[PDB]
């Protein structure tokens, strides 16, 4: 309920005080996914179980320097940094078959 309330306040941003903070959700985004030769791909729970703390941050970016209402979303995976740190980005480890 807290995450839903926060994202509601953000998408209906009318305060210019809040909505500048990325809202975090837990237990969402796996890291290690195997892509077999078939159609089905499998998120490996052996190498990393999805029952642990997995952070995913969100925030709605917008601006008027474009002189228009052209907004978009942006995600972030800053906790548990991997090589090529590059804050405010995502990374997926895939096991090809
Ligand atoms: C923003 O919209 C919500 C929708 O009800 C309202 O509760 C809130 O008071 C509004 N805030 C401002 C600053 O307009």
């Amino acid at each position: 309920v807290a995450t839903r309330n926060s994202i509601a306040k953000m998408i209906a941003g009318n305060d210019t005080e809040s909505s500048n903070t990325p809202v975090t959700i837990e237990k969402i985004y796996p890291y290690y996914v195997k892509a077999p030769s078939d159609s089905n791909s499998k998120p490996i729970k052996q190498l990393l179980s999805e029952n642990n703390f997995m952070n995913i941050t969100i925030i709605l970016f917008r601006d008027n320097v474009t002189k228009s209402n052209s907004e978009w979303w942006v995600l972030n995976l800053t906790g548990s940094r991997i090589f090529n740190q590059g804050s405010q980005a995502l990374e997926l480890v895939v096991f090809n078959d």
